[PDB]
């Protein structure tokens, strides 16, 4: 039952910096099944309630005004571990303190301009994808490599 | 023109083999903006407008059939050329035959399981462009990097 | 000492999932050479020595059953250090766990599909080069590049 | 019946550029299955057959003595068309006149390091094939990734 | 011989995508040699004597304008058919015309934004060294990579 | 602020393994600016001063005879955290025991063979970049790629 899904977004400044391609493979190539794909501009009413945890924080205004600012592209991917996995890919918080070969670690510098969301808990992927996935944008269920697998 | 534009689709073999990723960043890679970007499963009425210009021939079936048995990830790209050169990115019909540097040339070997399709004409975009997509799914504030244009 | 040698093996799962030139490639332009390369289809009774010290395990049959099913590609790089950077390049033994940047942890997600494995003592290496290879399968005048050591 | 068989073969000088596993890489990306893959030193008279063909051109004595002056890994790929494709990622004989995205069109300049020497046609392939390789050395039959074929 | 070179400009448009990298290593995995490298502003009297081969054409102004609107890295390479060489792996005057594989075939779009620029023939490098670099700024004489020529 | 700048040196290891345009490459595909470059042969005062926190130690007699064997290109970067950041790209002094995604745990083995220098703090970077640059071989004041800073 590893059916594990985790949101991730490559925000306006991976998706500018022609970064969306790099990322999408990242994942690919570790195994996870994309579930889910689309692209659009966020609305100040999505991208309040994606980053609500943030509301009070100082940066919050200016997140939200850049998250909506330009296309994100939005997607699922599917496979055990999934999010603990794709954090790590991730990097950290600061882009300047991820090390080499995590997507911020090889792309990013400055936290106000981290080029991709991962969900970081369970928990909270199943709020951001019902939040920017009606149901039907879903893949219900498929075979992912069966060399991944036991 | 700058702001022509193509349609292209990973195929379902593109996808199940991990190669969304490895297309769209050569893509970005030469410059061409993503505009309208997404995942789905085809249906038989949409598949056969697709290849409508096929209609009647010996393998029709067996492309239909195969276009419509996982995820395809459509998407458009726009630039000048875009249409024109998308096709020269993506190697001719038969695989085998296409050069090294190409789409086709690097990962294809069977003409059945030609990895991603392509516009051929600005008229046939335009068409598999409407064909695919909705008006509000593809972007407008199209801004592509700064240095590509003179 | 700079003719310390190390035994790895891409497993049926790498093999098959096309990471055969991946995986050499990052040993290769780690400055380690090259000095045996083959390709088999493990036998029963390679494999259960292979893994001997595992020779009561909850999953040693599904692991000794598992590395048989199809072709590995064994290999024995030399150089410095050779037996514990290998290490350090495959991961841990959780793919998952894996940092980005290591080979599990780029490719992998299942312990039970590690893609490849990798002595982890000097002492396991002497034992398991001479468990895969035979002494006239391995290389003699050796010259690394001349810019690797000083 | 796309059981088409090929022998390609990196010589001393890509063996000695820490070339081989790009190589591999190239031909597993595009479809073809691995049935063969060791490494060995050439010896004369295996040199002289293999290279038959040259016994009397002047560079023949230049060529034998470089073929065998250091570790060549042979191997056998399969699939559909494996040999013309095969030749036209290697490129052409000069080196300087391949075409960028083409083995010795991305790393040679030299005819005289051809970095791989791939078959032309199937007669010289099984004739090449036989010559370096005992049938017990080459995998005898299983299966390619199914997204490639119909 | 092998000691011929040539001269490459990377243009103000290729320094700000970032591909200042990605050209250098085109290169340096051919079999090149670095012998000049430096990154400098031009001034008009050297683009205007760089481009005079096309003072009396239409698109002329515009050329030395933008060359001159910020950092190009120059530099020159030496090999066997260098010249020749360069401009194949550089592509076509219009990077739309340009074949994936080449520089301005996977990254270019407009002829303006043509990225890089290389001699053109043995005469126009000579030439060309001559105007970007002081004799002392390159090399002499090198000890190249030792498996490159014959 | 973002203006902060470090030196880093393409040893002459790096140069003659060709792996100055994939050094390049990660600090462009990072966000930094290239604010210098140029390729020298370095002169013994010049080494002896660079490497001066040294001069006391076992191995300095060696480090000076090394970096002044060949062409070392040097350059200076410009960004966030440029100094503490390129640092952690290259890894630590022995190359064996930098981590897969960094610099030398990628490329290197010896410690005396360690690929590339690179400023430890913003003091050693000022004085540095002051030692192999005149003032007129930097750029005084950029426009770094635009979706870089906040
Ligand atoms: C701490 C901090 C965060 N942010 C941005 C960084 C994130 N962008 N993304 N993705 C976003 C959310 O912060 P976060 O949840 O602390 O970081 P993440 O979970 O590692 O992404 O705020 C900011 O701009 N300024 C700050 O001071
Ligand atoms: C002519 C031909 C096409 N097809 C497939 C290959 C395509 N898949 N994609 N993309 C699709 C359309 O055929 P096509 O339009 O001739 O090929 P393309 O324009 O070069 O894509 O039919 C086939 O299976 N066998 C054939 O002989
Ligand atoms: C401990 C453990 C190992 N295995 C596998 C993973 C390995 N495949 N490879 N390489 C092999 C050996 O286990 P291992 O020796 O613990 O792992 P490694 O040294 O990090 O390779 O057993 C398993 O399937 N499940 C487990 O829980
Ligand atoms: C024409 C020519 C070939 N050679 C080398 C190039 C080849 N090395 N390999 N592989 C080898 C065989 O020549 P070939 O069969 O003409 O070239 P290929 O089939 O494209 O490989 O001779 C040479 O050294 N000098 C020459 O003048
Ligand atoms: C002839 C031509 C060139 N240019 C640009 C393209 C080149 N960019 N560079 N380097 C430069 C010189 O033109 P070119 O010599 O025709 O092309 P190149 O030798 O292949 O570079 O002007 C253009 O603006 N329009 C034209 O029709
Ligand atoms: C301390 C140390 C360094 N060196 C080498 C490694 C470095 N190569 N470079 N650049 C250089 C300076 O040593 P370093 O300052 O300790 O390491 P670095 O700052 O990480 O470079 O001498 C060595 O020979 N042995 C040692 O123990
Ligand atoms: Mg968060
Ligand atoms: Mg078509
Ligand atoms: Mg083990
Ligand atoms: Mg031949």
């Amino acid at each position: 039952v590893n059916k594990e899904r985790t949101f991730l977004a490559v925000k306006p400044d991976g998706v500018a910096r022609g970064l969306v391609g790099e990322i999408i493979a990242r994942y690919e190539k570790k195994g996870f099944v994309l579930v889910g794909l689309k692209q659009l501009v966020p609305t100040k009413d999505l991208a309040e309630s994606h980053y609500a945890e943030h509301k009070e924080r100082p940066f919050f205004g200016g997140l939200v005004s850049f998250i909506t600012s330009g296309p994100v592209v939005a997607m699922v991917f599917e496979g055990k571990g999934v999010v603990a996995s794709a954090r790590l890919m991730i990097g950290v918080t600061n882009p300047l303190a991820s090390a080499p070969g995590s997507i911020r670690g090889d792309f990013g510098v400055d936290v106000g301009r981290a080029i991709i969301h991962g969900s970081d808990s369970v928990e909270s992927a199943n709020r951001e994808i019902a939040l920017w996935f009606k149901p039907e944008e879903l893949l219900t269920e498929v075979k992912p490599n069966p060399n991944l697998y036991e």
